[PDB]
């Protein structure tokens, strides 16, 4: 189906050298910071456990499987295609979604195409199993598309299908209506591939064959050109090693029809590909440092599933706010997710907690939309969550936690609590910085006129009296002058790579010396930075026999700027 397409003046091709020099990430996800991830389909009916209900249904002995031949009946008369016709969507409404997601101040809406289940949410003539014949009857991501565009938003979907292939294996164990091949509903039946977490490795089990690659290109392409969506969101097993070259191809077919489009696309996958060519993304995770090239964190409003189910904790807008703000600071950007009830309705309290987000946007959303990350992320004593399926855990943060973000050579400077008295900003210590001078400090929300020092130990900041808003305290500084990061280590063979940021906030060019001293091994680099920018500055040290033990010194224009005495 790609092979059929691709033609040899086409822009580009399946590989990744191909796309890696036509490609960029564009400017609209940089800017957006915000998404809304929207769980909702088939395994909403009966809404137990998880949107994982169809996989473990089929598993003899599985909690779920023991719960659906009690509470439905056995899986030879009651499978997962007899919950189709109880899914009815009596109340669901395309412009009520779009007014809640407009309402969080999201940019973008990413709503489930097709998850592992193998049920298609759109028109689909290639899937029997579709939304518009079966079900609610109606073009659900055709009528979202709409919507969105009314609300002036970008439009984005997920797929899911990968995991199609081997998502009922079960079912061929033990009596069931997944050992009736004739249903395609319920995939290929492989096995599932090896593997733990987010790998490439599959092992013995491939997770897909060559008629499931060949289904997965006519469905990217089906949702490719019905709705031609700004952004695509795949789960992980598209990542896999025997995978890849399939999906190089979707990928070659979707960045050429963008052109054609005069629209900049953006695609997810959680691994198996560079940074470069694609939005890299995490699942209930963040990164703990920033990264060069733009990723996101797609994690749900409750703590136990995605998709709706009954006795579901959701997280606090405090809990997510303070991770929003940590992702935005090291360039990364939020994905949402929300699991409407079976017939279309959105809970009270994911509203809420969408309204309070929209809420605390409408008045901090200047150090956040269009924003770029400073010299450093974060200060304080408090580090946070970090790494994949780690979101669950809420970081009590102090007002001394601060994270960073910039946008037209403005400091903003987000506190992640409040306090009455003050706190300083020890990135703006006289050791990171070169004829640096405030012009103005200002939080935004409030009247009232902040105080500040400029210190040694950093810009003292006093907070006003009374709270703009609650969860984040965002303090927008003008300032001139040259800024560099503490310098960040890694590990390489016999030496230590060293990473800084430096920002020029003056209105003319600099030249900036950075010296790192480890092990008595002098690396040197001089860089000049443009007026009103940022820049990566990577160097390597040699001669270093243990990493754990280094001695290391870092100098701004000959001053000590880091050492670990
Ligand atoms: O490797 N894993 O065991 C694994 C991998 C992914 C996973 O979640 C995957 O993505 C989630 C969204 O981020 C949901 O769509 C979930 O249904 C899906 O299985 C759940 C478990
Ligand atoms: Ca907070
Ligand atoms: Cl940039
Ligand atoms: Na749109
Ligand atoms: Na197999
Ligand atoms: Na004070
Ligand atoms: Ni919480
Ligand atoms: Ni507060």
């Amino acid at each position: 189906d790609s092979t059929v397409s691709l033609k040899g003046t086409d822009v580009f091709k399946a590989d990744s050298a191909s796309i890696a020099q036509n490609y960029t990430i564009p400017e609209w996800f940089k800017d957006a910071k915000f998404g809304i991830f929207i769980h909702w389909g088939v395994y909403s009916v009966p809404a137990y456990g998880s949107e994982w209900y169809s996989r473990w249904m089929y598993k003899e002995g599985h909690p779920i499987n023991k719960y659906h031949v009690q509470t439905y009946g056995p899986l030879t008369k009651f499978g997962y295609k007899d919950f189709i016709p109880m899914f009815k969507a009596e109340n669901f409404n395309a412009d009520e979604w779009l007014a809640v997601v407009k309402s969080s101040g999201a940019q973008y809406i990413v709503p489930v195409a097709e998850h592992h289940d193998g049920f298609a949410m759109y028109s689909s003539t290639f899937n029997k199993w579709n939304a518009v014949d079966m079900g609610p009857k109606r073009d659900i991501i055709g009528e979202l598309k709409e919507a969105t565009k009314k609300a002036g938003l970008r439009f984005g979907l997920s797929s899911h299908r990968c995991e199609n292939a081997w998502f009922y294996e079960y079912g061929m164990e033990t009596p069931s209506d997944v050992q009736d091949t004739t249903i395609t509903l319920y995939g290929e039946r492989l096995h599932e591939p090896e593997g733990q977490g987010m790998t490439p490795y599959c092992g013995k089990y491939e997770g897909s064959n060559e008629r499931s690659r060949r289904q997965f290109l006519m469905h990217t392409y089906e949702l490719i050109d019905k709705y031609q969506p700004e952004l695509i969101w795949f789960n992980w097993t598209v990542g896999k090693y025997p995978f890849q070259p399939t999906f190089y191809k979707f990928m070659a077919y979707y960045y050429n029809s963008a052109l054609d489009w005069n629209k900049e696309v953006v695609v997810n996958t959680k691994f198996g590909y560079g940074d470069n060519i694609q939005v890299f993304d995490i699942e209930r995770g963040k990164s703990d440092r920033i990264r060069e090239y733009p990723w996101q964190t797609d994690t749900s409003v409750g703590k136990k599933s995605w998709s709706y189910c009954v006795g579901e904790e959701n997280k606090s807008p405090d809990h997510i706010i303070d991770d929003f703000v940590d992702i935005v600071s090291k360039n990364g950007n939020l994905l949402l997710n929300i699991g409407p009830k079976a017939d279309g309705t959105i809970t009270d309290e994911q509203k809420n907690v969408l309204a309070e987000i929209g809420k605390w946007l409408k008045t901090n959303g200047e150090a956040i939309y269009g924003s770029r990350p400073w010299v450093i992320a974060s200060e304080g004593h408090n580090a946070g969550t970090a790494g994949y399926m780690t979101d669950n855990t809420k970081t009590e943060y102090t007002a001394d936690d601060i994270r960073f973000t910039t946008c037209d050579n403005n400091l903003y400077a987000v506190s992640l609590a409040w306090t009455d008295g003050s706190v300083t900003i020890k990135s703006l210590a006289t050791k990171y910085c070169r004829n640096v001078e405030i012009e103005s400090v200002e939080m935004l929300g409030s009247s009232e006129k902040i105080d500040y020092k400029m210190t040694d130990e950093g810009l003292v900041v006093n907070f006003p009296k009374n709270k703009p808003t609650e969860y984040a305290h965002v303090f927008k500084i003008k300032l001139k002058g040259v800024v560099v990061s503490k310098p960040l280590y890694d590990k390489v063979d016999n030496g230590c790579l060293i990473t800084v940021r430096v920002a020029n906030h003056n209105a003319e060019d600099a030249n900036v010396t950075l010296k790192s001293v480890v092990d008595g091994n002098e690396v040197s680099t001089q860089v000049a930075v443009k007026a009103k920018s940022e820049q990566w500055v990577k160097m390597q040290n040699k001669d270093v026999k243990s990493f754990d033990d280094m001695s290391c010194k870092f100098y701004f224009n000959d001053n000590l700027t880091y050492e670990n005495e």
